[PDB]
């Protein structure tokens, strides 16, 4: 019927990796930064450790591990290995400069139309990789794209995909729990607002309980300031009632490539061009000794 799922399953011990600090704590348990020094390799890989007990929610977490260690690709987070102690821990790929959302509102001031089209560009080869997959995300937004370095992001969170965030779902999904890969473009329309108006929280002040009406309206979220009609327009077909009339992950990746190759012409923002971002060729950039990132380490 479907193909085997032929995915490894990496079972890593507790004593190849060592936690330094705490990179976030919440509901679902804590992430930590910390380095993976497998068997006698000679090599350390930065890992960001993701550790939770209660039965029911532990088929939670390896549900995600099952997602996370099933991809495989540029754009998206890959789960390195699990390690089963007392509270199970999901090691993933350090993505050093974190959230897409807090990166735009915190750099700002030095974020350019060619960063901002080309994480666009990148989002939707994530994505368009998802649906080959047939996978559907369910909760694609700025807060689940992360930062490897500010020229590379990938999508991450897949604690609720399959084969509530309401003012980033489809009309579909609001009101009769319908997902697709359309309903993700929808999302990935409001993932792109939120890069555009350099993280603002869209629709803020409506409650989620009118966000529904407001869309049958045919209300929309509005024209950040630096979108040309030309970029905006996009966001707006991912928006449309008709899920097949939205644009296909497959087309994004072509639209907003164009734009990539002429960004000038369809962002505008002042002092675009003269922007300095923290680049791989840049001084203290990266124990040092043997660090190997994880995209460069392979098999066991
Ligand atoms: C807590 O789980 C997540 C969000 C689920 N709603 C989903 C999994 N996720 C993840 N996935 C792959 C790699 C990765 N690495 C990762 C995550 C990092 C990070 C460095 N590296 N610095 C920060 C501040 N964070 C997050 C806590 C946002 N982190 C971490 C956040």
């Amino acid at each position: 019927g479907e193909a085997p799922n032929q995915a490894l399953l990496r079972i890593l011990k507790e004593t190849e990796f060592k936690k330094i600090k705490v990179l976030g704590s919440g509901a679902f348990g804590t992430v930590y930064k910390g380095l993976w020094i497998p068997e006698g390799e000679k090599v350390k890989i930065p890992v960001a450790i993701k550790e939770l007990t209660s039965p029911k929610a532990n088929k939670e977490i390896l549900d995600e591990a099952y997602v996370m260690a099933s991809v495989d690709n540029p754009h998206v987070c890959r789960l390195l290995g699990i390690c089963l102690t007392s509270t199970v821990q999901l090691i993933m790929q350090l993505m050093p400069f974190g959230c897409l959302l807090d990166y735009v509102r915190e750099h700002k001031d030095n974020i350019g139309s060619q960063y901002l089209l080309n994480w666009c560009v990148q989002i939707a080869k994530g994505m368009n990789y998802l649906e080959d997959r047939r996978l559907v995300h369910r909760d694609l937004a700025a807060r689940n794209v992360l930062v490897k370095t500010p020229q590379h992001v990938k999508i991450t969170d897949f604690g609720r995909a399959k084969l509530v965030p309401i003012k980033w779902m489809a009309l579909e999904s609001i009101l009769h729990r319908i997902y697709t890969h359309q309903s993700d473009v929808w999302s990935y329309g409001v993932t792109v607002w939120e890069l555009m108006t350099f993280g603002s929280k869209p629709y803020d002040g409506i409650p989620a309980s009118e966000i529904s009406s407001i869309l049958e309206k045919g209300e929309r979220l509005p024209q950040p300031p630096i979108c040309t009609i030309d970029v905006y327009m996009i966001m707006v077909k991912c928006w449309m009632i008709d899920a097949d009339s939205r644009p296909k992950f497959r087309e994004l990746i072509i639209e907003f490539s164009k734009m990539a190759r002429d960004p000038q012409r369809y962002l505008v923002i002042q002092g675009d061009e003269r922007m300095h971002l923290p680049s791989p060729t840049d001084s203290n950039f990266y124990d040092m000794d043997d660090v190997v990132d994880a995209d460069e380490y392979l098999i066991p």
